[PDB]
């Protein structure tokens, strides 16, 4: 693998979002994961939705928690591969509770044929994300409210809760970092980023990487 990789520069990330009140990080961390699939496939980058996931996904739990592969596995076998865009299926959970799924009046907006799993390996990790792009992974984001920038060295690491998007990494600088999308506004951390400690496995984020398939 390369020594540093963004994706951001690449044009393959789209906008910081705002999840709200609402445990649908899980959500979150899967739309932004095909998002970033979709435009690497050759496609549009395209904004899809968080809420189509919320509503729908009975698999998981909605504004009370999810997994991203359940998604995965539940948008290909339960909506044939189908994920709507976000204008048509816009987000509606900010308080923290969700309207019911609706089918009519939704946009696919892109399309996956399955998912991967990454090994719980930084190196591995870091290596697929070289090539195929952004991963999602679950952190422990307990130590995160009070982030303002610079590199985490010493996250509290001991329960993941919280689904985020790893867009690339650097490992030239004098501390080592992964580049992660949070959903928590632009307003937090670096313009919505966080940049943790990348080798010493910060928040758990190694435990549970995984991937969109596109095409
Ligand atoms: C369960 C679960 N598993 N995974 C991977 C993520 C979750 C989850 O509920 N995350 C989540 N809830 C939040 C509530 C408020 C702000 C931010 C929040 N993030």
């Amino acid at each position: 693998a390369p020594a540093a990789v963004d994706w951001r520069a690449r044009g393959a990330v789209t906008a910081v979002k705002d999840q709200g009140q609402c445990g649908s990080s899980w959500a979150f961390s899967a739309i932004g994961n095909v998002e970033c699939q979709w435009f690497l496939a050759g496609h549009p980058l395209t904004n899809l939705s968080e809420q189509m996931l919320v509503s729908c996904d009975k698999t998981d739990s909605g504004c009370s928690g999810g997994l991203m592969n359940n998604a995965f596995e539940w948008i290909v076998q339960e909506n044939n591969g189908a994920v709507y865009t976000e204008d048509s299926y816009p987000y509606a959970s900010g308080e923290g509770i969700s309207p019911p799924c609706t089918t009519s009046g939704h946009t696919v907006g892109a399309t996956i044929t399955g998912h991967v799993e990454l090994p719980q390996d930084e190196a591995q990790i870091a290596a697929w994300l070289a090539v195929n792009g952004p991963v999602a992974v679950a952190v422990d984001a307990s130590s995160w409210m009070t982030y303002t920038g610079g590199v985490m060295t010493s996250c509290v690491s001991e329960q993941l809760d919280h689904g985020v998007l790893l867009v690339g990494y650097n490992d030239s600088a004098a501390v080592p970092y992964w580049i992660i999308k949070n959903s928590w506004t632009t307003q937090w951390g670096e313009e919505g980023y966080i940049r943790i400690a990348k080798g010493s496995n910060q928040c758990l984020v190694k435990e549970e990487a995984s991937s969109a398939v596109v095409g």
